[PDB]
């Protein structure tokens, strides 16, 4: 059931002068489309989404995690923090922390959310007891957006990142009420609006979380959207380019999002 409709991924990879990589899974059928879906490509602040679903797995052992206070130095304020910086002075709970790192892609958020964790092994390990095993998170913020060509530190594949993605919003790898809080964080996203949702229309439900490194044209988004009165589909884009002044695309990304869409054969 894997690519049953030809879409021309190629040649919009050559438009934008780089590598494209999609996995998109209609739950319903088990329909795939896929392109390049099990290269890796970096993170960038993709991570962030699996980081607050790592917290939130924790979170059903510890009831009280979730509301607790978290206070933090000026030296956590790393590039792009707009959040955190606002609570400088009061801390932010965990939840506040984890809502910031999904939906402003929060930096600082990120590296005390990971702290909490156990660093990048903590993440990465919570990432094998779901099954997925291509995942790697090896640095924190920022280092981690280095974006090497050939480099595998900081990567997943689009394939992983979907299936992941599938089992902790649709699946069993969270319990009910830590899902649907997954959910509901990623649809309150604010950082994606001309990526996958740009090809998604406006009555279907998104939630999704983006990531651009910044150099190496590498950025991506995930998302699961669920069109009406059918299953929801899951799907990942990816993207890199082979130098390290290469820009990235956000209409590339939703290209290669409608692209996916069609090949599934969902009406948009
Ligand atoms: C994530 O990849 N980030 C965090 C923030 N939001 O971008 S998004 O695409 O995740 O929404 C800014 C870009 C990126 C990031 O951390 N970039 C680093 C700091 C800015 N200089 C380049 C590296």
């Amino acid at each position: 059931l894997t690519n049953l409709v030809a879409e021309p991924f190629a040649k919009l990879e050559q438009d934008f002068g780089g590598s494209i990589g999609v996995y998109a899974m209609d739950t319903g059928s088990g329909a795939t489309v896929s392109y390049r879906a099990e290269e890796r490509f970096p993170l960038c602040s993709s991570f962030k989404g699996f980081l607050a679903a790592a917290v939130l797995a924790r979170s059903q052992q510890q009831a009280g995690l979730l509301d607790t206070p978290i206070r933090y130095g000026k030296n956590a304020l790393v590039r792009w923090s707009p959040i955190s910086e606002k609570y400088l002075t009061t801390g932010m709970t965990v939840a506040e922390l984890s809502a910031a790192a999904v939906q402003y892609s929060d930096n600082a958020a990120a590296n005390l959310l990971l702290k909490e964790l156990g660093g990048p092994a903590g993440l990465t390990a919570f990432m094998r007891s779901i099954g997925d095993t291509t995942f790697r998170l090896d640095r924190w913020e920022l280092e981690l957006n280095s974006a090497i060509p050939g480099d595998a530190r900081d990567t997943s594949s689009p394939r992983a990142v979907t299936e992941s993605l599938q089992k902790l919003t649709l699946g069993s790898a969270l319990a009910a009420p830590q899902r649907q809080q997954f959910v509901d964080w990623l649809k309150g996203n604010t950082t994606g609006n001309h990526r996958i949702r740009a090809a998604v229309p406006a009555d279907w439900a998104v939630g999704d979380k983006t990531g651009t490194c910044g150099g190496y044209g590498t950025a991506n988004d995930y998302a699961v959207v669920w069109p009406t009165g059918r299953a929801p589909i899951v799907l990942a884009v990816y993207t890199r380019a082979p130098n390290k002044d290469d820009k990235h695309s956000e209409a590339v990304i939703a290209a290669a999002a409608r692209l996916a869409l069609e090949g599934l054969g969902v009406n948009g």
